[PDB]
């Protein structure tokens, strides 16, 4: 408590030692008189270690005073191999900070010293994290490629400085230029540092995947970077013939295209939380791909898939509305005459006239749910499929219902009508894709599971404000003839009911109504109503321009989605692989896929 | 009636004098043969004062007319001296018209002659008042910096003009320069005033403070300048290191964060009915201390508050759920027979065996109530807060609740029914804040108190012509079968609650309605819709594109209110405050906070 506040009391707990130590003082001010009268006569404490464990060479480096790091390097050399031994610092050397500066004619000349071009900064303000403005790596080489400076990235392999070499996180320094800002530069330098490699086809930098299993050219995808995912794809992809207008190109489809297994490009798209990853399916070798994917194969057995399942929910309500036997069979209509259960019970069962049609139709409608839980136990909370989270909790209700059959109990209805509406509202799920209601069902998860629960805690109050008001009004009154809130329980389901101005109201002229529910059910009324119309008013603002596009962006990803699912699923009979092989035609050996265009 | 008419009758009864007086006409039209025709030969009267007490000189330095205005002063130099004597420019001098017409030539002449660098001007027109259409202060140095003839204001210090003067309203000549339009420019004339300060640490003329205890800087806040504001930024922010593209800046935060008390530029914010100050704390120095602010300490204890309000108010309810007994136990039920009334009174108290939970319930409730009243009386009518007014009524409801027990009064529904609808819908402004409902009861705030007063005074009429025609319609049916509108009032409430379609409307069909219903509620339908639908349609524009922007200001606006209320309420062994301070390391001594930014 806080984290925030150490670095913020360290960077003045810093500049307390520059001003108190004199050396650190003038090393920061580039007092070249002041140095010489410091380290020449007399001899002071040359290695003196600051706040942040930094040295005089460290502060001379942070502000670029080449005047004042010249002193420190003639008058002692060895303040060059000293690294900041700060925690916040572990690891960064007068190099690092003369890269970030772009001084050239100090890094020029610090390489003429003999500095160390392969010295990690591990400390805690180098790593890859939100609170961290920037991420530029460990190694001086990737510090020097971030900042943009060409002229420090050769000088520093001019000196041994290693392409190859990874960071604690498994990056080279081409998977952290992608993870930067200015992406149009970054191109430039992208190409720079490919130049130095080994050259060969086989163990190449762009093929050195990351600690977490991703290639430069697979990072780019999952992070939405658009201009380098473009700039990679020229290393793979083929033109055939230029014929005028049209052109053919061939594409690699080899890190595009699963299997695999999860090391596929279309994989990490569609189980992403980036918002910036999904433009890249939009490009034009992926584009082709997925709507080769949708148009056959996809589109076909998603609907075979919706035709069985709505043939497999249809079967499971007519097992419940030929629900079982009998009548009360009880005297329990006596006590609370407010009773008109006539509960069905079992067994009464079976002695089967037309009812066996019902026992294999309970036969039918189980071996779906245990079917489903076996495809569904997965060894969670993601966007491509929030309907089938309720798929999986069908299949829970109807084996209660198997238990709460069996058992007989008098609570055989609830679970036996919770899978009705779960099933079926389910099958609206199978608009996505379809046609134009996908995106409307996408209008229904973006509500359903966010300005649903916020708004929600706003209508949850206000109702019982008036519910309990509502009840006090009517606890005093008889609710033999208008009783819509004679308990509190259907005190606040009455309210809630008038909240949405479906019941007329309570209107008796028969009887005189209470003096205070007159005037409590007006203003209950006007707020309901402006509660409402700020609801409505409050869904404008996501219907701009940007918004149709963003759910239609947001339709056709969960299509996309929905398309690897189900080939990762099923199986390779069926679905052939998109694109043709290189195999005699030996211009391979991977899987590739012919488009042409027209260029206006 | 009016003081406009009187400046414009005294603007038009000026020209009669100067078109009647032929010294004043000269002067006007700048005719040097004619004023040495009047001056010299004859001697006529050379100190003439005109409508507006005004001079020949006045008249001439008015409309830019030089070889008029030395005519003036070489045949009597003591015209300079004079200054005008009406109420409208009481205290105005021939210098002053001189440096507002921006004459270079004129005002280096008139200082020749030896005229006053310190003449105020408190006349009426020179007044800061909204009739005024500008304000440049008193003094004739701070008309040259407000026109922004830069060769004036200093050609004035020439001559002893001193910086540090006030005005009436404890203005210095740097407080006029934030009250002016031309923002970029009044920069520039903001260090040439201040260069002419004394240069001492102590005794500034940034530092000399309003009379309405308000330095300069503090003012540009209250005022929303936001060019100024981030200009006097300047002289109080201190770069600690630049790192590349890092810069982590420490801002002075003295007369940015409280206490003060009120002598603190966040709490001048939240509490001034200025539009344009709300942008203030959208700025880099004070956005990093608020959205700190919230995110510790701001947000736990608010809901803390809410958790707390929201367990007080459910045991409130608890206990009137619970009233107290009895049935009506009277004969009361037998005049007239609309009565359902079981009336509960006391007492029958207390003799608890389940009832002592609401005995210390009703306690809890009490002792609340004054708790929040004991807090909320205040040695008013504000924005950041509308909910909270209902919260100090909700006290008085508690007690006129406990005053309306222990007199047991047939009206004991009314007081403790009031409060349950006060209490719970009070917790929505808790709903500020949280999360994305914070700009939703924003759109509640901004409605129930502007588009709600305005256009129900339109829906209460329509209504009334309706319901009082609906009422002699149905006058004549009898009320026993469809009897909406058996009395007056209810006649009123009846046709109310289908001004908003609740009730199904009169039908019945047993028995023949009157020829004149059928056709009155027909037109009461179609206007009821389309009043309605254009009070949706009049939502819209408040919905285009800054409103989303202006309500979603408005919420960390009120947010912003919420962090700095609660920080001057709550004690000091929690919340610390907002920054490091500067004591060994002695760089202050006052409270820093270290900001790093990245600029791309
Ligand atoms: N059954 C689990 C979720 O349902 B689905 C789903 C899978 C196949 C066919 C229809 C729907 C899903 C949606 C998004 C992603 Br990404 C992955 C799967
Ligand atoms: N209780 C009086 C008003 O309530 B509030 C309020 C104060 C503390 C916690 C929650 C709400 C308020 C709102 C705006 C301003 Br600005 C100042 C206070
Ligand atoms: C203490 C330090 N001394 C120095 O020469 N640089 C310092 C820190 C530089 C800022 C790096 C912060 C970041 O990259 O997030
Ligand atoms: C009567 C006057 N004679 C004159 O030379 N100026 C007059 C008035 C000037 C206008 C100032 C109005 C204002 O500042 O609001």
């Amino acid at each position: 408590e806080s984290w925030a506040q150490s670095r913020d009391e360290q960077n003045l707990l810093q500049q307390k030692r520059i001003w108190e130590s004199p050396l650190l003082l003038a090393a920061k001010e580039n007092n070249v008189q002041a140095l010489y009268k410091l380290l020449k006569f007399e001899g002071c404490e040359v290695h003196q270690k600051g706040a942040m464990g930094e040295t005089a060479l460290h502060i001379a480096a942070l502000y670029d005073n080449n005047e004042a790091a010249q002193v420190l390097m003639e008058a002692a050399p060895e303040l060059v191999f000293e690294p900041m031994t700060s925690e916040l610092y572990e690891g960064q050397t007068a190099l690092h900070i003369a890269v970030i500066n772009q001084n050239v004619n100090l890094v020029r000349a610090l390489l003429a010293r003999g500095a160390s071009v392969s010295a990690r900064a591990t400390g805690s303000v180098f790593h890859y994290r939100p609170h961290n403005l920037i991420y530029y790596g460990e190694h001086p080489l990737s510090f020097a490629a971030c900042v943009g400076s060409e002229e420090i990235v050769r000088l520093l392999i001019e000196h041994g400085a290693d392409i190859r070499a990874q960071d604690s996180l498994g990056n080279t320094v081409l998977h952290i230029l992608i993870l930067q800002p200015n992406k149009t530069f970054a191109c430039q330098m992208y190409n720079l540092l490919l130049s130095y490699d080994g050259g060969d086809h086989l163990k190449s930098l762009e093929l050195v995947p990351n600690n977490q299993g991703l290639t430069p050219f697979k990072l780019a995808g999952v992070e939405g970077n658009i201009v380098m995912f473009q700039h990679l794809m020229q290393k793979r992809k083929h033109i055939q013939w230029t014929y005028g207008p049209l052109t053919s190109t061939l594409y690699d489809l080899t890190e595009i295209d699963s299997s695999g297994d999860d090391q596929s490009l279309l994989e990490l798209i569609v189980t992403t939380k980036k918002r910036e990853a999904r433009q890249i399916l939009d490009q034009t070798p992926v584009k082709e791909l997925v709507s080769l994917k949708w148009k056959r194969y996809g589109r076909p057995y998603f609907c075979v898939l919706g035709a069985i399942y709505v043939l497999y929910i249809i079967c499971f309500t007519m097992c419940c509305v030929y629900r079982p036997l009998k009548p009360r069979i009880t005297n329990r209509t006596n006590p609370r005459d407010n009773t008109l259960l006539q509960q069905k019970l079992l067994q009464e069962a079976y002695v089967t006239p037309k009812d066996d049609l019902r026992l294999v139709g309970e036969l039918v409608s189980i071996v779906g749910a245990v079917i489903i839980l076996l495809v569904e136990i997965p060894d969670q909370t993601i966007l491509g499929g929030p309907f089938h989270v309720i798929i999986v909790t069908y299949a829970f209700m109807v084996l209660v219902t198997m238990v709460m059959r069996l058992t007989n109990s008098d609570g055989e209805v609830v679970p036996m009508s919770f899978a009705l509406v779960l099933g079926w509202c389910n099958v609206m799920a199978f608009a996505r894709g379809f046609q134009m209601l996908g995106p409307f069902t996408i209008m229904i998860q973006k509500m359903i599971f966010g300005d649903l629960m916020r708004f929600c805690w706003l209508m949850a109050v206000v109702i019982l404000g008036f519910a309990s008001a509502f009840y006090i009004i009517f606890q005093t009154e008889d609710p033999d003839e208008l009783g819509h809130f004679y308990d509190y329980p259907m005190a606040l389901f009455s309210t809630f009911e008038l909240f949405l101005t479906i019941i007329d109201g309570p209107a008796n002229y028969d009887v005189d109504l209470p003096f205070m529910y007159s005037i409590t059910y007006a203003a209950f009324a006007i707020i309901a109503t402006l509660l409402m119309l700020n609801l409505l008013i409050a869904m404008m603002g996501d219907t701009h321009w940007r918004v149709a596009h963003e759910r239609d962006e947001l339709w056709r990803a969960q299509v996309v989605a929905t398309t690897v699912m189900l080939e990762r699923k099923l199986p390779r009979c069926l679905w052939p692989r998109s694109g043709i092989c290189g195999r005699e035609y030996g211009l391979g050996d991977r899987w590739f896929l012919r488009v042409e265009d027209r260029q206006d």
